[PDB]
């Protein structure tokens, strides 16, 4: 019964979290074997960042300048390397609460975990999504660069976003782990408009699912739809393109309920059409986008 | 910069998470120090679910009937007894991952995270508030019995609830950790309808001045209102009445502002007179009751 925006437990990840400080600049770490990957402009003073030259900034660290200290001691610096836009901290000693782990870059629509850190302590967790503009609509102040994104696999964590930056219309931009930025956004103090922010169809599709299971059933209609009529009134609604494999991905869920994918995006086509009247849907008075097909089998089959 | 439903991190919970079975019934239990707290309804059959004797049922039960087990290994219970509504199973091993902890008994409006598990492992974490109504709007299956509520100051988790069960409205009831039921829920499968859930007026005030903090600010007027004033609407529109106590606890947000709480809550006597006209704060469409004062500046100030 009941249906929450619900994140991973955070614990195999609060392991990892450790202070990178270099020169004036304080962020978080993420301590994986021996290795700490963090943003690389935690080497940037305030002035370097309307347009810093990082390969010759970062001439002038050497292994001593990174501070690095999980909990309360102090690791040593062996190597220090730029990949992209991270860094990575080889250090003499491997994390002993390394979980088993790999690096996944995902897709826009996906959902993810963010252990939100200052000074490599951990300050909450809360699920997103990486938004279709390559955005994501997360809680951060200064001093959380370097929180990580993350998913769980029964014991293995799968880090997908790095935190690296605010934008001026107060959404933020990340990396993979391999520093790789989402979407168009670099890590300097410039000019970076988003772009539109649709909302992600097979999402709210998946949660309309949920409602159903959960008892909320106001909404069900006796109509149909097809795949290119809908995507008229999606197109229309900012509403991303419906396909074949998001119908595919919903298969579990419509099996489950009983309710063929077209008939709920002819649910979804008159709640966009005529909004929800002052009506609720799972405690919610708008379309929620960030639950995946995945999460939605997953909180309501009780995957640990 | 943006503002999210946040759980505490959950590692220092994850730690003492175990699962508990009794004959067939297995549910999950919370180990601190040399004791296991679980539901004592792990000792009811489906049958006896009707109208148990707890008391009777326990005498047929000994020390070896109480299957304890944290992650792969078996812990030896030394003792059983029965405080309230809940079971404490003295083990002979102190739990070694038991943080500092202290056991409270939260008041209605307040709120804490769960750690949702089954068969003693964690499969999510999110924010609750206790209701008015001493009900919460959880997330819970079969198997979910024993996870956990707390709140984290610094090192220290204060656990506040344990989950029992799940009433036929899909609400959650459940106990402090000395087994005492919050409201008046019995642990019994009978009649057990909620009260009136009323909305948390505080907590919708703090929520008002995160909203302000983070930019969303069309909904603030150029009126002010008088706590009998405002409390007239608040009983409309099934609100708490706010007291003094309320407006000195949204001090720090009023002042962090300068917007006044009564010219706040003139801005909520509007929008609960007027709605949002198909407008949004925080991404939502409805006025949140989930954060309370201290969640708001927490979460604006970014406390560890
Ligand atoms: C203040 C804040 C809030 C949330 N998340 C991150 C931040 N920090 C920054 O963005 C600092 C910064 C400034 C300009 C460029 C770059 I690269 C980094
Ligand atoms: C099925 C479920 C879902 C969510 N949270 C809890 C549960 N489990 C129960 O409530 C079992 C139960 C039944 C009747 C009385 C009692 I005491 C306990």
């Amino acid at each position: 019964s009941g249906f929450r925006k619900m994140a991973f437990p955070s614990g195999k990840v609060e392991g990892c979290m450790v202070q990178v400080t270099c020169g004036t600049t304080t962020l978080n770490g993420l301590w994986l074997d021996d290795v700490v990957y963090c943003p690389r402009h935690v080497i940037c003073t305030s002035e370097d960042m309307l347009n810093p030259n990082y390969e010759d900034l970062l001439i002038r660290k050497s292994n001593h300048n990174f501070l690095v200290q999980a909990g309360n001691v102090q690791l040593r610096v062996i190597g220090h390397s730029m990949q992209n836009c991270v860094l990575k901290l080889k250090v003499d000693t491997a994390n002993p609460k390394t979980p088993k782990y790999k690096f996944v870059r995902i897709q826009p629509g996906q959902t993810f975990s963010v252990l939100a850190c200052y000074n490599g302590s951990p300050s909450g967790v809360y699920q997103c999504a990486m938004r279709p503009n390559f955005t994501i609509k997360g809680s951060f102040l200064n001093g959380s660069c370097g929180s990580v994104g993350f998913n769980i696999d029964y014991d293995c964590v799968s880090f997908c976003y790095m935190h690296h930056m605010e934008l001026p219309t107060g959404v933020h931009a990340g990396t993979d782990l391999e520093g790789n930025f989402y979407g168009p956004f670099v890590d300097r103090q410039t000019a970076q408009a988003a772009g539109t922010d649709t909302t992600i169809t097979v999402n709210v599709l998946a949660w309309l699912y949920a409602a159903v299971i959960n008892g909320d059933r106001w909404f069900l209609n006796r109509f149909t739809t097809t795949l290119n009529d809908f995507n008229l009134v999606a197109m229309k609604y900012n509403y991303e393109p419906l396909t074949q494999d998001h119908v595919d991905i919903l298969g579990p869920l419509s099996a489950q309920t009983g309710i063929a994918v077209l008939d709920m995006c002819a649910s979804l086509k008159e709640l966009l059409q005529n909004g929800m009247n002052g009506r609720t849907i799972l405690g919610s008075a708008l379309l929620e986008d960030e639950f995946t097909p995945f999460d939605v089998v997953r909180q309501c089959s009780g995957v640990t």
